[PDB]
C-alpha cells in the first residue's frame, strides 16, 4: 500500500506518474500543445516496469516521440532508451503513436489521433 | 493545476480519485472472481458515481462487477448496498443473476457461472 502521485484528480495515477487520455482527434503538434496547457507533456515511455500499465492500453494514441533529421527523441530532448519499444513503420512521418504492448507506430505528424498526456 | 495524492493503493494497481482498480484477464466465474478480489483485500468493481468513476467510460470489453440480482428482486452490490439510480443501463445477455460491466456505464446480465475477465477494486 502506498500513496500515489501527486496527480491532479482527473488523472490516472500509476507508480507516481499521472496519465490522462484525450478523446479529441488532433495532430501531433496540437496534441502536444494540449498537454502543455495542462502542465504536462505527451506520453514518455522510459520503463517497462514502472509503466507496465501501458500493456493494458487499447487503441493507438500520440506519444511524445519525434524524429528531427539523428535517432528518435522525446519532447524533453532525451533519447529513446533501447529495448523498450518495437518501432513499426505505418505512415510517412516524423512522429509516433503508442500501441500496446510497447509498440511505436511511425505516423504522419499531421494525422489526427487521440493522445495521452503525462505528468510527474 | 491542483496536485493530490491518490490512494492508498497497492503499487501495481491503478489509482483514480482514491479508488484502486486492477484488471484480471484470467477468466473466472462470478463467485471465483469475488474470491480472488477478496484474497487481495478487495471486492469486485462497485459502481457508485459517474463523476468519481468517470474513468470507467474508458473500460472496454466485458468484466465481472460486484452487482447481483436477489430473486426480493433487488439489485445489490457484494457489500449488501443497493444499485443507485441513474448510474447504469442494464441489458439482458444470458439468463442469470450477475452482471458484467461494459462501456459506457452499462451492465450486461450474465449467468454467474460463466467465466469472464474481472475488475477488482480496493474496499
Ligand atoms: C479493460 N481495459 C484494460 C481497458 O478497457 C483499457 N482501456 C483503454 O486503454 C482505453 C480504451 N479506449 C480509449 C482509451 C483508453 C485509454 C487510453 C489511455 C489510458 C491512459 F491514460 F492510462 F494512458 C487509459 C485508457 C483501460 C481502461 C482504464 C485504465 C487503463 C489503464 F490505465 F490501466 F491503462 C486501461
Amino acid at each position: 500500500e502506498s500513496y500515489c502521485g501527486p496527480c491532479p484528480k482527473n488523472w490516472i495515477c500509476y507508480k507516481n506518474n499521472c496519465y490522462q487520455f484525450f478523446d479529441e482527434e488532433k495532430n501531433w503538434y496540437e496534441s502536444q500543445a494540449s498537454c502543455m496547457s495542462q502542465n504536462a507533456s505527451l506520453l514518455k515511455v522510459y520503463s517497462k516496469e514502472d509503466q507496465d500499465l501501458l500493456k493494458l492500453v487499447k487503441s493507438y494514441h500520440w506519444m511524445g516521440l519525434v524524429h528531427i533529421p539523428g535517432s528518435w527523441q522525446w519532447e524533453d530532448g532525451s533519447s529513446l532508451s533501447p529495448n523498450l519499444l518495437t518501432i513499426i513503420e505505418m505512415q510517412k512521418g516524423d512522429c509516433a503513436l503508442y500501441a500496446s504492448s510497447f509498440k511505436g507506430y511511425i505516423e504522419n505528424c499531421s494525422t489526427p489521433n487521440t493522445y495521452i498526456c503525462m505528468q510527474r
